């Protein structure tokens, strides 16, 4: 179900003017939707167009509980980590200039508000606030819930890019570890998601029961990222944003070795990535879906 709101326009203050509009675009099969807040900026003061374009949405983890009968051997998919990217294309005069998240954050949540001030300035606070109707500045937030995974802005990042990584990270099981994708002990294997080292039950019931996962390893990653890219005034043509939701899928499997349980954890051994690609209208303040891209690297 795809939908673009209609483009409603606020003035802010003597200076600057708000013209937003949210595209949606999902794919239901892979259980990922994107919501996209454009909010375009026009200051009188300045001479660029600004965009801060809020993605949010959901990304399922692809987690489905292992069957309990599973004897001696057993293995279910997770979600060890989520990827979300924003590039621009097709027009020069478009660049990324500043983004949030900005740094490595592992807080358990997330929560920041992001505001422009007359020139171009952005500004960021810690926590949730402004968005009012009564708000003299423009602001967006962000607020995402991580809990045992890592927040990181990718390599790649430049003038025409951001992308965030959200890794599984520190994982607690039944009160040991933290764990991770790739802990190892030399007798019992990862045991980040294993239940007992000596467990007489079956190996689909010798897990860390799904409630006890973390959300984002078993439920969904609701993401909030915020781009904010430049457009020079003396540009009239359009230009592309391709926005990318991915999930890395891990396999965990445990086995019974005859003397004791052995677990291990498969790092993305089935990646899902599906991109939208807008036509923006600088000028307009409208945005086109061009098209979208679906892909399951390994699907079973």
């Amino acid at each position: 179900a795809q939908h673009i709101t209609p483009v409603s326009e606020k003035k802010v203050d003597d200076k600057i003017t708000l013209y937003k509009t949210t595209a949606t675009s999902d794919n239901d099969k892979l259980n990922i939707s994107q919501i996209l807040t454009f909010n375009f900026i026009k200051d009188k003061s300045y001479d660029k167009d600004t965009l801060v374009l809020k993605a949010a949405g959901n990304i399922n983890s692809g987690y489905k509980k292992p069957n309990p009968k599973d004897y001696n051997y057993s293995q279910f998919y997770w979600g060890g980590k989520y990827n979300v990217s924003v590039s621009s294309e097709s027009n020069d005069a478009v660049n990324v200039v500043d983004y949030a998240p900005k740094n490595q954050n592992e807080e358990f949540q997330v929560q920041q508000t992001l505001g422009y001030s007359y020139g171009g300035d952005i500004n960021i606070s810690n926590g949730l606030s402004g968005g009012l109707n009564g708000s003299k500045s423009f602001s967006e937030t962000i607020n995402y819930k991580q809990e045992s995974y890592r927040t990181t802005i990718d390599r790649k990042t430049n003038h025409k890019s951001i992308g965030w990584g959200v890794e599984a990270h520190k994982i607690m099981n039944n009160g040991w570890g933290p764990y991770g994708r790739d802990s190892y002990d030399p007798t019992y294997g990862n045991e980040l998601f294993l239940g007992g080292r000596q467990s007489s039950s079956n190996a689909g019931q010798n897990f860390l029961p799904t409630h006890q996962m973390p959300l984002l390893a078993r439920g969904n990653f609701n993401p909030e990222f915020i781009s904010v890219l430049s457009h020079k005034q003396n540009d009239t043509k359009k230009s592309k944003i391709k926005v990318t939701y991915q999930r890395e899928m891990d396999r965990y499997t445990n086995q019974w070795n005859r003397l004791h349980w052995v677990g291990n954890n498969y790092k993305n051994q089935n990646t899902v990535t599906f991109t939208s690609t807008y036509e923006v209208d600088w000028q307009n303040h409208t945005v086109k879906l061009i098209g979208t891209d679906s892909k399951e690297t390994n699907p079973g």
